[PDB]
């Protein structure tokens, strides 16, 4: 008796007092004080004011600068579009529902916001995986007579859409489901109930293996071999100071990306290990959704790491903002 069950929800609050209401009908001010709902709204507002300009500016400066429109950058545009799905499909609706105290859009809007907010975050995750594979193929050259062109970059972007749909669509057709999560103002995959009618247990395993373990292994391998190949080639040219300088900056950048991926990855692993063991207590209307609360920020720091620190995008964004010029 941890929470309260309904046909389309699970409110993480005991019902011995008879105060629980459907998160589609009445505010959930027993999960959290009204100011805690407002702080959720403020956090959504922060993500919107930082997420939309950075990600929209990425799409905009690509239009005004021809040198950005290379095939190896196509997957970066896919990342910026994915974050805009998170910004508009997830953060915006949550900011609206949070100020009511409950998900005012009903169960139909729960599937919609759940899908798009999950789709955007899933496109972003696999865009990072695809970019790691692309950089690995271009640098380590595992195929003897291979050149990465426009057709290959399109496959990689289209591949992210298949992977993201592979995660976001099954809950719409009966494998897992979309329910209000945490404070019941946004919607997402049901990791909180063992809903046997939709086989939630198998979907969590599938999510954990395919959309959690596999992305980590691919990123670590590709960048691992990449830094290995770069350091190996740089060792053969120790007389070139720029080669050593290029090797040092490639190492620092791969580290930054791998660390940034783990900052979004480890919270789920920490919640996993606490759910893997300790399977005997109620997770409050918050605990299990703490990784989600911080994984949203990937809509802000991923374009900062992968785009704003790209040498090309930075100068072009300065040029666009710058008007025309820029300090040289
Ligand atoms: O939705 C995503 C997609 C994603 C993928 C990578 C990152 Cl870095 C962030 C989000 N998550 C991952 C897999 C998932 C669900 C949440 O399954 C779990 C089962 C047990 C414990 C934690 C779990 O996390
Ligand atoms: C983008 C900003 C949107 C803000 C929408 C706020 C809508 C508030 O709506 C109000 O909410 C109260 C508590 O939920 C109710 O008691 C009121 O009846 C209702 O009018
Ligand atoms: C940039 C901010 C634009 C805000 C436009 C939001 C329009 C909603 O407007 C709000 O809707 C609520 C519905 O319950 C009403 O209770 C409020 O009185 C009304 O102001
Ligand atoms: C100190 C930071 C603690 C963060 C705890 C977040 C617990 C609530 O979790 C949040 O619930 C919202 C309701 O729709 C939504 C957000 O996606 C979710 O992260
Ligand atoms: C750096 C890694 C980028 C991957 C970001 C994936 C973010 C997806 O995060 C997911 O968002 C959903 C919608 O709010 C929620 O239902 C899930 O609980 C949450 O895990
Ligand atoms: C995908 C995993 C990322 C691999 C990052 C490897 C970080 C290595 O970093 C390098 O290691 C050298 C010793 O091996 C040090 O001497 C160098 O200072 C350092 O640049
Ligand atoms: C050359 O690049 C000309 C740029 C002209 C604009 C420079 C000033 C930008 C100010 C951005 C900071 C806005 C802060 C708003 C916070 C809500
Ligand atoms: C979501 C839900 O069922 N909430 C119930 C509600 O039906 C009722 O007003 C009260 C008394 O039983 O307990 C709570
Ligand atoms: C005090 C309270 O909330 N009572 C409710 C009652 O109004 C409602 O008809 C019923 C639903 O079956 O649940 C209980």
């Amino acid at each position: 008796m941890c929470g309260t069950e309904g046909p389309n929800f699970y409110v993480p609050f005991s019902n011995k007092t008879g105060v629980v209401r459907s998160p589609f009908e009445a505010p959930q001010y027993y999960l959290a004080e009204p100011w805690q709902f407002s702080m959720l709204a403020a956090y959504m507002f922060l993500l919107i004011m930082l997420g939309f300009p950075i990600n929209f500016l990425t799409l905009y400066v690509t239009v005004q600068h021809k040198k950005l429109r290379t095939p190896l950058n196509y997957i970066l545009l896919n990342l910026a579009v994915a974050d805009l799905f998170m910004v508009f499909g997830g953060f915006t609706t949550t900011l609206y529902t949070s100020l009511h105290g409950y998900f005012v859009f009903g169960p139909t809007g729960c599937n919609l916001e759940g899908f798009f907010a999950t789709l955007g975050g899933e496109i972003a995750l696999w865009s990072l995986v695809v970019l790691a594979i692309e950089r690995y193929v271009v640098v380590c050259k595992p195929m003897s007579n291979f050149r990465f062109g426009e057709n290959h970059a399109i496959m990689g972007v289209a591949f992210t859409w298949v992977m993201a749909l592979a995660c976001a669509a099954p809950p719409l057709v009966g494998w897992s489901r979309y329910i209000p999560e945490g404070m019941q103002c946004s919607c997402g995959i049901d990791y909180y109930t063992p809903h046997e009618e939709t086989n939630n247990e198998s979907f969590v395993i599938y999510m954990f293996v395919v959309h959690f373990i596999i992305p980590l292994i691919v990123i670590f391998f590709c960048y691992g071999q990449l830094v290995f190949t770069v350091k190996e080639a740089a060792a053969q040219q120790q007389e070139s100071a720029t080669t050593q300088k290029a090797e040092k900056e490639v190492t620092r950048m791969v580290i930054i990306m791998v660390i940034a991926f783990l900052i979004c990855w480890l919270p789920y692993a920490g919640v996993a290990f606490y759910i893997f063991t300790h399977q005997g207590s109620c997770f409050g209307p918050i605990f299990m959704t703490i990784p989600a609360f911080f994984a949203k920020t990937s809509a802000v720091y991923n374009p900062v790491i992968y785009i704003m620190m790209n040498k090309q995008f930075r100068n072009c964004m300065v040029t666009t903002l710058c008007c025309g010029k820029n300090p040289l």
